[PDB]
């Protein structure tokens, strides 16, 4: 089909060579035919074209300077889907470019086309898909190659005409998709200079297309780069001859005049040409000069110069902040909202944070811009599917209050203070996709920035917990850590500036950012560092002591509690006094429980036993209220579990004693009472979390318990292993396995730790010989080993806990302080009346100050980071530039004198 | 180049080799074993330094490769060479005992994918354990993951130990009968598996102390078998019973190994 | 733990993926039965890595000194040229 059409159009000697697609063309062949064939059969229309001059040097040096530039150029072309036009020779730079393209394709989206001469190239088998392996050598690494059907084969180029015609024709076409102004950019790349290279550049000027020339490398490219730095024939003539003695020596005197004339042609038009000096600067040069080359061209057109939008969109597409900021936005002409609305929408999608910052600085009401339509479109179309899958996984497994909130928000947006909170939605959108710079830029624009930082930290942590893909988890974890430090520093600065406003900000419940204040967000993420800071601890101390002033010796307060059991109302409302009275009441209740259980537990309960029922009923009502307040948060705390277990054990004893069917039932109830007492009295240790010295003890005790739990597995394995042995070997037969086991089960579990086995050895002739190793390995080898191992673990747990003291205690104390905020500020035994009364009864500026403090903080970090380090280098650079300018001016005046 | 501690020439040549990461690991191990030699002190130190440098090179290169892409990195990890040394990079890292190389997230993720198999990660382990019993086609994939096979092996081993305890404690009279004979069948299956393990690895078998413990348990089982079978005197039967108890002690202590899965 | 877990993961790769008590039948069945591109991608990644370390090691430190040296050399050359033109004037 297509092949037959091509053959008919030419009226063949073409083959889909595979050792991509090679073709033959006549010098008079219409250019539009080539473009049509490429677009409608093989390739999609290309927004960007690059023409690299080939044939300049038969041999190419793979210098890092000359190599990385072309690697970056090929990467850029792949990114933008550009075409690259080269000679296609096997020897020289063409082979390197072909190999780079091949590996990148291995690493389709990039298209490279080569132009050759059918007469100069080696004989090619006439057409189906002939194969060739090996006066000219062609790479065939390029996907498509075209040969010039010159009448007579000859070494000199006989195809440059077709190349120039094709590039000119491609320029004479319109593509709306590209950011360029309805035209397809075409930029030359001359790095390896030569005669034909010079001729191509000269023809390029006539073609009115930009060219970029490398400096510091190339046979003739360096000559151009030096020449650019009125017009004098001698100046443009002397340098060339010196730089290339062999080239001038070979050429006749008739050639040198033509060369000088062509150089004068280059000197005629300085705007079109561009120079890239690789002696300095880093990677961006490869992508900068090219873009720069385009911009100048877009300025030459008067209609293009008329519109700011074309230049702005072009620079935004190529991501050159400096050029747009200086040349465009310095115009000072009126900048209306809709302009930056459109350019901001197109900037957000392409991940251009610096341009977003520039637009915000130059003036753009972000709240006005963030319409409901914009947000829903952004969440629907540009939300990566992988991130959505991660969200689904996170909600399915690691569900949380904040995560369910954000997932609900996203679901609402996809299918469809002020209530909207548009900036918060945008900030979440940026955060979910790990856009670090865009998220940083947007964060500065949000009121309640500290709260937003903490929310982002927790959300990113829970996202990092997911394991669907490793790469995203690490970036999310890093960003969460960064935001945690940001929030901590900002709040520390705010508190140091002022106290009352900082405290007000700390508890300021948002308009449903996540439905909670910053303190709760910090707690949920378990940020020991955030709460450990002095400001939060001071706020907690003020809440805990209440009216009572600090710097009061605690023993004085305790003494006043009893010596004096109006002004006293304030003394009776502080949480500390309520806690002390609760402790005293609980101790009294335990004392009464002990008295009742030990002495008066006869068949008739009577007053001493009944009053305990009343007390435990009050406690049960309080725990019922706690359960009612928190549907799931109740069982979250292990203390609540312990309380529930104690209640359950109390009811059993009640029932057992009440039945009183037999004295055995009463005795069982009494023993159940003792067990429930054991559970009850051990809840007292919790009230040691107030004391700084005793605070870490219960936590460290708790970690130790976890370690015991883990060590129980090993202990159980050993216990089974050697108990079954002892049973089988020591004695024969038993009342089933249970009798034999229980016979001596007491010894291995406790006696070994308590006392050495004395009768065991005596109780134990091959059996006589084999008995000794049994016991020897049984006790002295393994048990000692295991017990010591457990002891070592205890030592390490205590060591690590006590090492990090004074940070664990503060976080633990937060919960104690929080618990008493929700109470009614009444002693425990008398709060039943308050509960009954309740049952009967039932049936902006701070944000501005926060923004100011954020302003100071951002100044502090940004300026200190940049200017302090860059000042010396800037001074040297400015001094050198000024001295050079003054020297040039002095040279000019001296020339004027003579 | 590597054998003679030519640092710069070796660095230059390394960039020209395909499978550069594997070559780096091979050079690291070879230089370590060369450094172990004590014939001359001076060479050992340079060799050790070069080995450390190449270890860090390989680790960084593979980390970058994995961060760029996942599937290709995983394919590269197990890509057995055309007999560079006859083994892939993972085995070379293991032999040199490079805790750091395997500790990196990519290798651990690959191991997790291989271990869980078809079962997707981010699945609460208790749910999988519950599904094992509540449901004892789609199930074929669930039945092929190494994790499920390991869980079933653990359950079977616990059941075997329970039966061994029952037989030893209660039914060990002169006539073995079914409860004692079934244990012979089970231990025979275990013996066949260990024989296969020995056959696969001629010397690698005894390298692991666990294999030594297994062999010792087998040897202790055969002695008890012979003692009870002879039954010349009640003393022989009693000796066989005690030998059974000792072999039980060895057998039941091999269970601790299955605690290596838990972090 | 990770290095230790490697061995556990490796051990079960070689198995037949059958529960232990029933793998005897599989063993008997077995007894009866008996009787490039990735490398290119690796090279590309190595290219990026070598760029990352080499350039970051050298150019980042040497850029300031190279700038000063080039500025001094250019200024000296321009001063010499100015001296030459001044001599030519007189
Ligand atoms: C055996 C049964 C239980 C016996 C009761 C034993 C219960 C029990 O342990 O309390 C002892 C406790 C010890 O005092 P403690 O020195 O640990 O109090 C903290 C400690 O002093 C810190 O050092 C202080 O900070 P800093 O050093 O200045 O930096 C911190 O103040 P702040 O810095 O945060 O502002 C203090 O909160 O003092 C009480 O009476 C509390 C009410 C107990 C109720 C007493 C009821 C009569
Ligand atoms: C007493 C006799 C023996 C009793 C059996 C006791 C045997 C036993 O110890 O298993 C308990 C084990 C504990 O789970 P465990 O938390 O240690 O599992 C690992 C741990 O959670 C790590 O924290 C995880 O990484 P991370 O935290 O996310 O970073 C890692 O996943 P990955 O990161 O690598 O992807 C997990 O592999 O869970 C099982 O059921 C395993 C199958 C057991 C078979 C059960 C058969 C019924
Ligand atoms: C019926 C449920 C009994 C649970 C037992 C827990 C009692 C806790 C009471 P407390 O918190 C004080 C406020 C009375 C104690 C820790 C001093
Ligand atoms: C006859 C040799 C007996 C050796 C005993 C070792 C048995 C190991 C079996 P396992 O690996 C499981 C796959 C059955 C055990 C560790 C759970
Ligand atoms: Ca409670
Ligand atoms: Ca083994």
């Amino acid at each position: 089909d297509l092949v037959n059409f091509i053959q008919a159009n030419f009226k063949d000697a073409f083959g889909d060579i595979q050792f991509g697609k090679y073709l033959r063309l006549s010098c008079d062949t219409d250019s539009e035919t080539l473009y049509e064939l490429l677009t409608q059969h093989w390739h999609l229309k290309t927004p960007n074209l690059v023409i690299s001059v080939t044939g300049g040097a038969k041999n190419f040096a793979l210098k890092p300077r000359m190599r990385k530039i072309f690697s970056r150029l090929i990467y850029i072309a792949q990114s933008k889907g550009a075409w690259i036009l080269t000679g296609g020779t096997h020897y020289g730079l063409m082979k390197y470019i072909g190999e780079v393209v091949r590996d990148n394709t291995i690493s389709e989206n990039i298209v490279a086309i080569g132009i050759a001469a059918w007469g100069m190239v080696s004989n090619r088998d006439t057409l189906f898909s002939a194969q060739y392996i090996m006066l000219y050598i062609l790479d065939n690494n390029h996907t498509h190659l075209l040969l010039v059907d010159n009448g007579c084969h000859g070494h000199p180029t006989v195809e440059a005409k077709l190349r120039n015609q094709l590039e000119k024709y491609i320029s004479e076409r319109t593509s709306q998709d590209s950011n360029y102004g309805g035209k397809i950019p075409i930029v030359c790349f001359a790095q390896g200079g030569g005669r034909e290279t010079l001729k191509a550049i000269n023809t390029s000027v006539k073609s009115k297309i930009p060219c970029v020339v490398v400096e510091g490398s190339g046979q003739i490219a360096d000559v151009i780069a030096s020449l650019v730095e009125v017009l004098t024939s001698s100046m443009v003539k002397e340098k060339l001859v010196r730089f290339l003695p062999r080239t001038v020596s070979r050429l006749p005197e008739e050639e040198i005049e033509s060369w000088i004339k062509w150089l004068k042609e280059i000197l005629e038009s300085s705007h079109l040409l561009t120079v890239i000096k690789m002696e300095e600067a880093g990677d961006e040069i490869v992508s900068n000069a090219i873009s720069y080359a385009l911009y100048k061209a877009f300025s030459t057109n008067e209609q293009d110069k008329d519109n700011w939008n074309g230049q702005l969109k072009l620079l935004l597409e190529w991501n050159q902040l400096d050029l747009a900021s200086d040349e465009i936005f310095t115009n000072d002409r009126r900048w209306e909202s809709a302009d930056l609305q459109e350019v901001m929408f197109t900037a957000l999608i392409k991940d251009r944070p610096k341009f977003v910052r520039l637009f915000l600085e130059n003036g753009l009401n972000l709240q006005k811009f963030l319409t409901n339509e914009v947000l829903t479109e952004l969440f629907s179309t540009h939300f990566s599917t992988l991130v959505y899958r991660n969200l689904q996984i996170a909600k399915n497994s690691y569900n949380d209050a904040l995560l369910t909130f954000v997932w609900k928000l996203v679901a609402n947006f996809r299918r469809s203070l002020t209530t909207r909170h548009p900036l918060q939605a945008l900030f979440i959108w940026a955060i979910l996709q790990n856009k670090k710079e865009l998220s940083k830029v947007i964060w500065e624009q949000t009121k309640g920035c500290t709260l937003a930082a903490l929310g982002a930290s927790k959300l990113l942590k829970t996202l990092a917990k997911v394991k669907n893909d490793i790469n995203a988890a690490g970036e999310s974890e890093e960003l969460a850590n960064e935001y945690e430090t940001r929030a901590v520093e900002l709040f520390t600065e705010c508190y140091s500036n002022d106290e009352d406003l900082a405290e007000q900000l700390l508890v300021y419940s948002c308009e449903a950012w996540g439905g909670s204040n910053c303190l709760e967000l910090a707690v949920e993420a378990t940020d020991q560092h955030f709460i450990a800071q002095p400001g939060v601890q001071n706020f907690l101390s003020k809440q805990w002591y209440g009216e009572i002033s600090r710097d009061t010796k605690n023993w004085k307060i305790i003494l006043c509690l009893f010596i004096i059991p109006w002004y006293y109302v304030a003394f009776f409302t502080s949480p500390f006094v309520v806690f002390s009275w609760n402790v005293v009441f609980y101790i009294a209740f335990l004392l009464l429980f002990a008295y009742v259980l030990l002495m008066d537990f006869h068949s008739v309960p009577h007053t001493p036993e009944l009053i305990l029922y009343a007390l435990v009923f009050v406690l049960f009502c309080d725990e019922v209220r706690q359960w009612y307040m928190n549907g799931v948060n109740y069982f979250t705390d292990l203390w609540n579990v312990m309380d529930t277990l104690g209640l359950f054990y109390f009811i059993a004893g009640i029932v057992f004693r009440l039945h009183s069917s037999n004295k055995s039932s009463l005795y069982s109830g009494r023993v159940i009472f003792c067990l429930d007492y054991i559970i009850f009295t051990l809840r007292l240790i919790h009230i040691f979390t107030v004391s700084r010295n005793l605070g870490p003890k219960i936590i460290m005790l708790q970690r130790m318990l976890i370690d015991v739990f883990f060590f129980l597995f090993l202990f159980a394995v050993w216990m089974v292993a050697f108990g079954v042995a002892r049973q089988g070997i020591l004695r024969q037969n038993e009342q089933r396995w249970r009798w034999i086991f229980r016979s001596v089960i007491y010894e291995p579990y406790l006696a070994m730790f308590g006392q050495v086995p004395s009768d065991v050895d005596s109780t134990t002739r091959f059996p006589e010989w084999i008995t000794i190793p049994l016991v020897c390995i049984y006790m002295l080898s393994t048990n000692i080993l295991l017990v010591n191992l457990l002891v070592a673990m205890f030592g390490y747990t205590v060591g690590i806990v006590q090492e990090n003291n004074d940070q664990v205690w503060k976080f633990q104390r937060y919960f104690l302080v929080q618990e008493y905020c929700n109470r009614l500020n009444i002693p425990f035994p008398f709060v039943v009346f308050a509960y009954f009364y309740m049952v009967v009864k039932k049936c902006n500026e701070t944000l501005a100050w926060e923004g100011v403090m954020k302003e100071n903080y951002l100044v502090k970090i940004n300026t200190k980071a940049n200017d302090n380090s860059e000042e010396m280098r800037h001074r040297f650079r400015q001094l050198d530039s000024k001295l050079n300018d003054l020297k040039s001016l002095l040279k000019e005046i001296a020339n004027n004198i003579k």
